[PDB]
C-alpha cells in the first residue's frame, strides 16, 4: 500500500518515528505486509479546509484490495485518530482518498503486481 | 471537495487571498458548501510541461459527484482563467485530473461519507 | 500525460536535464507527443518504504490510454532503470501507480479531452 498525508502543521510537529507508525498501523489495519507499506508525510503546505488555515490534512491510501466500506471506515477511524493525537489535527478537518487499484495498475520493481 | 495545485511558479508570486478565492469559486462551481472545501496550492515544483519549464500547473479535483463531461468543461475553463489571472500560467500548460470518487472511498472525520 | 515522482533523494543528487529525460523517455515508451507530456520531480522528502528511509520513490503516471498489462509492465522496467541509473534509488524501492483517465476527466487548455 501507498499512503500520503499532505497538511500545514509544519514539519517541527511531525514526531520521530511517525513514518514507521504509520508504517505499523497500516500494517495491521490491512493484513499487508509492513515491508510493502510506503508512507510519505508531507508537512508546511499551503491549504485550507472551509476556508480555514487551522490545521488540516489531505491524505491518500493506495491498495490491491483490502478497500470497501467496512474497511474503510476503519481506516479513517485509525488515521484520523493518529493525525489528532500526534498532529494535534481535527479529524473533522482531515480528508482521505481512498483507491482500490488493479493489481496491473501498480509497478514495482521493474513490474508490476498483476 | 479537495482542489490541489501544483505549480513551479513561486511561492511569493501566489497572491495573498488564493486559497480563499479557489475554495469560493470551488462552492459555487461545484454547488458543494463552502465548510467542505479543501483546498491545497504546491508552489515552486520543480517541473515541466513538454520538457520545457515556462510557468505550468498541475492540478487535480476531487468530489462525491458534481463531475461529468459538461461540468469538467465548465471547470476547467474557471480554473485555467483563475490559473491564468493569478499565477500568470497560460491554459495550454494546465493539466487537471477529475474523479468522481464514491462516497465510501472519501474518509473524513472519523468515518467515511458512505 | 502527467507523471509525478515524490522521492526522499535530495535535490541535489536529481541531475540536470532528468525532467526532460522523463519526458522523452516516456513520449516513446507511450507513444504520446513529448509536447503535451507533464514531469513533476519532487525531491527531499519525508518518505519511507517498508520502515525505511533509504532511498525510494513513490510514483504516478496518468493518461487518456496506452494503459495496460503489458505497457505498464514496461513503463515500470523503464521507469525503475532511469531511477536506479539516475538516483541510485533501488526498484524494490518504487511504486508506480498506473491511471488510465477517461478524456472527460482530463482537463487542459480552458476544456477537456472529451
Ligand atoms: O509471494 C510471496 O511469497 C510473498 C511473501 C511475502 C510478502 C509478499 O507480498 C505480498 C503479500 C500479500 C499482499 C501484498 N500486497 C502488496 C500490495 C501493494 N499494494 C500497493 C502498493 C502501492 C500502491 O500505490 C498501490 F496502489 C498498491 N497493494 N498491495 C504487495 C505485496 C504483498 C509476497
Ligand atoms: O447532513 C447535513 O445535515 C449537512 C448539513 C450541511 C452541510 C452538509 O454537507 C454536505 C452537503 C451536501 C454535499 C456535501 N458534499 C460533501 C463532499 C465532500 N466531498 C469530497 C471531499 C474530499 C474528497 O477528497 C472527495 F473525493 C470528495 N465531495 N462532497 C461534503 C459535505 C456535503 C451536510
Ligand atoms: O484529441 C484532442 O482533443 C487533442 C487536442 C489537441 C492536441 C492533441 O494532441 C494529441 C495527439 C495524440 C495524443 C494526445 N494525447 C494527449 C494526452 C494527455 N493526456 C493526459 C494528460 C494529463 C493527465 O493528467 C492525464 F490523465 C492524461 N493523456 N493523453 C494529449 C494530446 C494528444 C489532441
Amino acid at each position: 500500500p501507498m499512503f500520503i498525508v499532505n497538511t500545514n502543521v509544519p514539519r517541527a510537529s511531525v514526531p520521530d518515528g511517525f513514518l514507521s507508525e504509520l508504517t505499523q498501523q497500516l500494517a495491521q489495519a490491512t493484513g499487508k505486509p509492513p515491508q510493502y507499506i510506503a508512507v510519505h508525510v508531507v508537512p508546511d503546505q499551503l491549504m485550507a479546509f472551509g476556508g480555514s488555515s487551522e490545521p488540516c490534512a489531505l491524505c491518500s491510501l493506495h491498495s490491491i484490495g483490502k478497500i470497501g466500506g467496512a474497511q474503510n471506515r476503519s481506516y479513517s477511524k485509525l488515521l484520523c485518530g493518529l493525525l489528532a493525537e500526534r498532529l494535534r489535527i481535527s479529524p473533522d478537518r482531515v480528508y482521505i482518498n481512498y483507491y482500490d487499484m488493479n493489481a496491473a495498475n501498480v509497478g514495482w520493481n521493474n513490474s508490476t503486481f498483476a
